[PDB]
């Protein structure tokens, strides 16, 4: 039987032959590839500078370390209940405690629920472009300017999203991206953030990789701590020949983004929320919504589909139900993250899916819904 | 010109062969590879757990976190400032104040000088196989069991070592090797922690993570933080096929050892390290350690080997030294430390460096020496 992973990596001949190029060479590690990638970043995203990581985690925490001096008297950071755990588990790692925001249909934080929430201890907003649709980003940064906060974006769904016609990457304090493997690019595991800021970015390069500064080939000096959290030249050649294809690779998940909208269009399961952008996305996710009548049933409707092949999966539990959270925090539960975490199915969406497998999928998950009335 | 770093990676056809059939699935990370490179190093070294990392700063992190829980009155560890920064660094972004001790003329932390440095906020001694060559295992094993400390090894260096015809790995609580491109197995960038204590390796392994437990293919549950320190597939594909070959790579350094020895045997400038091993080592680096002579002109002399093209470098200077550590302690330096740093010089050793390249290296290394007049 044919399955369906949500999402899977897309490598080509081109991606192989540029890896196979760097086992040929002497220099595996810190080298001229890494650089090369970060200076691609840089030109896709149109920002001023680039570092990547072994993960989008460590990017996060790297970011969240060095954006500002931590003060006890400042450790309260707004974000979003609907994202992948290390969001917040690295706001924790960096000494602050997450204060979680009401979010909208379509999964993104909810930039009218944020104001409330401020107070003497903020110190930050990050949000999330979920699924890559970009927040909405003119009101973070008035409301982030406003009250003399910091504006980071977890962007790791989102490269080569859109905000006004402008990519996502510029317009937070810095944002993060993730080339996991089953990314819209991946390097295996891998991540960037990205900034204008000049001396933030040199924080971060040297926190990258253990505070060092040479002096030359034989002396440093460490002035503060670092990590290796170094992305090495296998996996950034990998990422540099996929990034050079990434509107490709883009376009080819909003094909089968269509598809599935024609097929799906005013049907009464469940809503897509493709059809509701107002910007380019990478589609990193294909999510849909399912109607409440659904929610008692949904681990059924779920085992159904991967019975037929397709393994969808769900994303995110709300974090503040994960115990670590119950038990630090006693977080009330937010009823549209709620909400949404009952009603969401992600489907296969990915650049390898042809326009048959889609269709394909499309009326199989249909079925599925009819069949339980 | 013709350049020799002080040592590279070596690659094979298997290696490459390896890691191209990565490439052909859709299993990129978080797969069958990692856990068979872990099983790997167990059946190599002996020892019930293997976890491997993104790097082994990655690893020396998980391991400090969660060796034990931090206590402010169990605050201090004992350690060398003959090591690279990360060692140390750790400590501190663990919560923990490196107490440094001094070290032997081979590099190594001085087994009979720890006991001096424990008090009562003593929480562990963290030793280091200088240039792959075991510490005094037995000493630092029962001092830590009379004091209740625990000890942790930074064998990073050391894969293949040996202390009394038994691999290095299974000595201390747990102890960390690195796969980093110049060490003697390669991922590019990885490491590893392993244990021979299941409750360790178990928290380590979440900590790795994100602390995820998964219920089904659908939930999991988060009961403690962890992060992404992970090594992919096509890096674990890498580590499996360099490790099939690693008694190979380390017979190829030692081979290489040796005819350095012999051509330095009875020179008057310097001691190489190697002719005093009592076991098999790794052999990572090559040390030699000049003639007090030399001191105040060896940044002349690190700068003519350069100019002939032998990439020397020097392991390492005393972590003490660095401003970070000047600012937050007040350390008295050590003389055994200094005088190591001082003297030492890594020259060119890895497996791929041939017969001909290493006398051709070792006599030019004299030749260096010798035009410096007192």
């Amino acid at each position: 039987m044919k399955e369906f992973a949500y999402s899977e990596p897309c490598l080509d001949k081109e991606d192989k032959k540029a890896v196979l190029e760097v086992l040929n060479s002497k220099q595996l590690t810190q080298g001229k590839r890494s650089l090369l990638f970060e200076e691609a970043l840089c030109e896709f995203l149109g920002v001023k500078h680039a570092l990547v990581f072994n993960s989008a985690t460590s990017a996060l925490l790297t970011l969240y370390r060095n954006f500002s001096e931590f003060s006890a008297d400042r450790n309260e950071i707004i974000t979003t209940p609907i994202s992948f755990v290390a969001t917040a588990n690295m706001l924790l790692e960096s000494g602050y405690t997450p204060v979680f925001a009401g979010i909208k249909n379509d999964g993104n934080i909810d930039e009218l629920a944020l104001e409330k929430l401020i107070n003497e201890r903020t110190k930050a907003i990050v949000s999330v472009d979920y699924a890559g649709k970009s927040v909405e980003v003119e009101s973070v940064q008035k409301l982030c300017k406003k009250h003399s906060l910091s504006f980071l974006s977890d962007s790791s769904h989102a490269l080569g999203s859109e905000y006004q016609n402008k990519k996502v990457g510029g317009f937070a304090l810095a944002s993060v991206f993730s080339f996991h493997a089953i990314k819209p690019i991946t390097t295996a595991e891998g991540g960037a953030v990205v900034t204008n800021d000049s001396e933030l970015h040199e924080k971060m390069k040297l926190f990258r990789s253990h505070g060092m500064l040479k002096k030359d080939f034989f002396e440093g000096e460490v002035k503060s701590i670092g990590h290796n959290f170094r992305l090495n030249e296998i996996q950034s050649a990998l990422g540099l020949s996929q990034l050079k294809k990434a509107p490709f690779l883009m376009q080819k998940r909003e094909e089968a983004a269509l598809t599935y909208d024609r097929i799906f269009k005013d049907n009464p399961y469940f809503t897509p929320l493709h059809p509701l952008l107002k910007d380019k996305s990478s589609n990193h996710l294909y999510p849909i919504l399912m109607h409440q009548k659904f929610f008692t049933c949904k681990k059924l409707i779920l085992e159904s589909l991967h019975k037929r092949g397709i393994l969808a999966q769900v994303h995110y539990k709300p974090i503040y139900q994960y115990q670590l959270y119950q038990q630090l925090f006693n977080t009330a539960p937010l009823k549209s993250a709620e909400d949404f975490y009952h009603a969401e199915i992600s489907l296969p969406c990915h650049a390898n899916l042809n326009l048959e497998s889609v269709q394909n999928i499309a009326h199989s998950v249909l079925k599925t819904f009819e069949s339980f009335k």
